[PDB]
């Protein structure tokens, strides 16, 4: 299907039918992702997550034409049964309530769209489609595959991708698909960084940092057959002059997260606009977003402890002392985010905090001892650990802690 048979290909191919077990298994653990209890109107301005939650779901329903629609699927063919039906039905009628019939299968409606949504978001990444990738080892760091284009049907694909994520999101179902917090922030329109750069190609994040003495470079970009690209017009001409770098630096890094992917990404927001409009998620940051997306778990304090590893610390440390103490204060949406800021995602494995994975693979919460009492503390998600400066005081950490997390 697709793509010719690398070793590689077959590689995840093995992975994409054991993460299917995996997530037979999986379900029980899904179900128990929340957000916030139904309210229309959700009162005065806050700031606050729950606030922009319920203004977004108002629009939602305010929006929402009557009555339903029926997707109709076999579960063995859940993927091109629903994205045929999906495909002819006209973007509005997608926010009309959702009856998912699975064929043969006979009460709970709420329970069968919730499954439908999750192993949809796991059939997606089917290695044949040639739609997805992997950064990382294993399942490490998803992205779209520049060589998606080998599937020639790859736009149509990802615009029905799109309208699905709308679909989550318009009828408040979760999804797991992983994607990363640069392809929501894309969705809300916010220019990746450089320290997003660290997250999906630390290597890349480093050549990009090093960047005179420095060898010859062109503001062009070589990407993989082959065929090189522009990056700006006339590229080739232009010599990136070892002192003259920002434009060089800036378009690198907003190319890193467009190469090869323009085509897909624009096909992926046009899809999920037609059924609910982009605009409307002018409130959310993109942590907030995956949380829309993905649902809130109750995250475990002592699990999070155990499975927690130190470098120039230990557990008596009395920087840690007082983080494990400020993380207690945290009510549980405090502590997804100082997840996400730490990890890079609000997802936590099946087991939980001792099966966590970075980059390299196996790699388990870690906090060093690395800072500048005047600055605040900073993650490298790739290594799933914090630098935390030795604080002097329970409120110099617990103010620098809070505010970097919150902080976007
Ligand atoms: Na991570």
């Amino acid at each position: 299907t697709w793509q010719r048979p690398t070793a590689e290909y077959v590689r995840n191919y093995e992975q994409w039918q054991s993460q299917r077990n995996q997530l037979q298994g999986a379900m029980q653990h899904f179900s128990q992702r929340f957000l916030y209890q139904s309210s229309g109107s959700p009162g005065a301005y806050d700031r606050s997550f729950r606030w922009k939650y319920h203004q977004f779901r108002f629009l939602c329903h305010s929006n929402a034409l009557p009555s339903h629609v029926k997707i109709s699927v076999s579960r063995q063919t859940l993927f091109e049964d629903s994205f045929q039906q999906i495909m002819n039905m006209k973007p509005y009628d997608l926010r009309r309530r959702l009856y998912i019939i699975m064929r043969g299968e006979e009460l709970d409606y709420g329970g069968i769209a919730r499954e439908w949504f999750f192993l949809l978001s796991h059939e997606v990444l089917n290695p044949m489609y040639c739609l997805f990738e992997y950064a990382g080892k294993n399942n490490y760091c998803l992205q779209i595959n520049p060589a998606s284009s080998i599937n020639p049907d790859h736009l149509t694909y990802f615009r029905f991708i799109g309208r699905f994520i709308a679909m989550a999101l318009y009828h408040g179902k979760f999804i797991d698909t992983g994607f990363t917090l640069p392809f929501y922030k894309r969705m809300l329109n916010k220019r990746p960084t450089l320290k997003d750069l660290e997250s999906i190609d630390p290597e890349f994040y480093n050549s990009i940092v090093w960047i005179e003495c420095g060898l010859e470079l062109y503001f062009i970009q070589d990407m993989e057959k082959v065929t090189t690209h522009e990056l700006k017009e006339g590229g080739e001409s232009i010599r990136v002059t070892e002192e003259n770098k920002e434009e060089y630096i800036m378009l690198l890094t907003d190319w890193r997260f467009t190469r090869g992917v323009e085509e897909q990404t624009k096909a992926f927001l046009d899809g999920f606009n037609e059924v609910a409009p982009l605009e409307w998620l002018r409130y959310f940051d993109e942590k907030e977003l995956e949380l829309m997306l993905c649902g809130m778990q109750e995250i475990d304090m002592s699990d999070w402890q155990k499975s927690t590893i130190y470098r120039h610390y230990t557990k008596n440390s009395k920087q840690i002392q007082w983080f494990w103490q400020v993380v207690k204060e945290m009510d549980n949406e405090k502590r997804i985010r100082l997840l996400q800021f730490v990890t890079g995602t609000c997802r936590l494995p099946v087991g939980g905090f001792a099966e966590l994975i970075g980059s390299n693979g196996p790699q388990k919460f870690c906090i060093d001892k690395v800072g500048k009492e005047t600055w605040l503390p900073r993650s490298h998600t790739c290594f799933n650990r914090l630098d935390l400066p030795p604080y002097k005081s329970y409120e110099q950490l617990r103010e620098k802690l809070l505010y970097a997390i919150e902080e976007t």
